[PDB]
């Protein structure tokens, strides 16, 4: 192959789990979680994968997922660069609402709305949001412009804010020759792959992306994918 | 007031820390992951916050990082890994015990390695069971032929980690970043040395404890404001 990129999609998180939107809210991984970053990373390890650089977001589910996926494969000693730009999406009011609570108080309709809604967003997440002060006012974000801090997503905004990293940041690592490793999340792994494959708005809304699965790509010199995404696996967690 | 805070990993597996672990890439053992913990858990219950992280490129050093971020809640921090922050090479002594170092060596050149602040120990020999293993390790590569060390003196270690105090970490400190510098024994006795102006005997005898966080508050020219303060119960 020309290039050679790997993406993963944070493990399962514990509120993952509870079906309760997280966003930008940082939620740790299950232990379930853990597992499946840790056999991605056995995965990676058992094909001989070798990293230069690594990306990942300012969210420890991810981060987390990288750090064990890094410790499976002996390359602790990777530099790793994080930014807010690869952040899940942001969900707005619905930060923190499970999906019993935001279909009771939406109604299903209007979930359903959002939910194949490429440049809807959900409703702000206000200063009386439960949530407001955790994620708006955490110092992480201390550096962010007015404009650039969200008080809400949709997938087109998510995909707008992380592009730029992608083209600033990785694209001329990857030009270089350096071997990527990126470990986000699944709005913002979409960003990258629409990018790739040129995927339009209704298809990536369909792309389902798995938590803990490395995902591999092979790029030609125009970054132009030479064949489809595979998944890194033993025979049944790929299969599935 | 600047404030400073240097942590050095614990314990490594193998009894790797009695036998010149050096440049070998030992893990922390249970303990010395431990120790790492309640290093953190002092941090947390001080709520001490940092801006940006620094540390080698061993992974002992790292995972002590890690652990201390993780106990912090800071775990979105920058950090940066530097093979200028690594533990001494120790060359030919990497992985002995005292015995065989004396069995090897001689009782005369061991006593002037121990006692010595600028007397180099031997380079690995191409039988050494590290030689492949630390001077082919990619983590390694971008290093010109003459800053890849074979072997160093504590004076070489402080040599080559005073730059990257230097041109790295002094003007992160000076912009009022709050650091954290995770690392070893010896290359936390560069910045030490540094800091407080101290003499090559001085420095080969103090030994900085381990998995303990130690605070320095630091003046407008980096000077020490009053001695190293250590963080727990
Ligand atoms: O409500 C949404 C949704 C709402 C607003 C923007 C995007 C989405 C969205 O993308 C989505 C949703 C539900 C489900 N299935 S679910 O009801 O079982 C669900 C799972 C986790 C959290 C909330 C859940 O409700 C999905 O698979 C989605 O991809
Ligand atoms: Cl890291």
């Amino acid at each position: 192959a020309a290039y050679k990129l790997v993406l993963i999609r944070h493990g399962e998180s514990a509120w993952n789990l509870e079906n309760r939107f997280s966003g930008w809210y940082d939620a740790d991984l299950s232990p379930a979680g853990h597992e499946e970053a840790k056999r991605g990373g056995q995965a990676l390890r058992d094909a001989g994968y070798e990293f230069d650089i690594c990306f990942t977001s300012v969210q420890k589910r991810a981060i987390r997922t990288l750090w064990t996926v890094l410790d499976a494969i002996d390359q602790m000693w990777l530099p790793v660069v994080r930014t807010w730009r690869l952040n899940e999406r942001h969900y707005g009011g619905l930060t923190g609402l499970n999906k019993a609570e935001t279909a009771a108080k939406h109604g299903e309709a209007q979930v359903k709305i959002w939910r194949r809604s490429y440049d809807v967003p959900p409703p702000p997440m206000e200063p009386d949001h439960p949530f407001y002060s955790n994620i708006s006012k955490d110092r992480r974000y201390a550096d962010l412009t007015e404009d650039q801090l969200p008080s809400c997503e949709s997938l087109k905004d998510t995909i707008a804010r992380a592009l730029p990293f992608w083209n600033e940041e990785i694209v001329p690592q990857i030009k270089e020759g350096k071997r990527v490793l990126i470990a986000a999340h699944g709005n913002s792994l979409r960003g990258i792959v629409k990018h790739l494959e040129g995927l339009s708005e209704e298809a990536i809304m369909e792309l389902n992306l798995p938590t803990g699965i490395p995902i591999v790509y092979e790029l030609d010199k125009n970054l132009k994918p030479i064949k489809p995404m595979q998944f890194l696996g033993d025979e049944e967690t790929v299969r599935k």
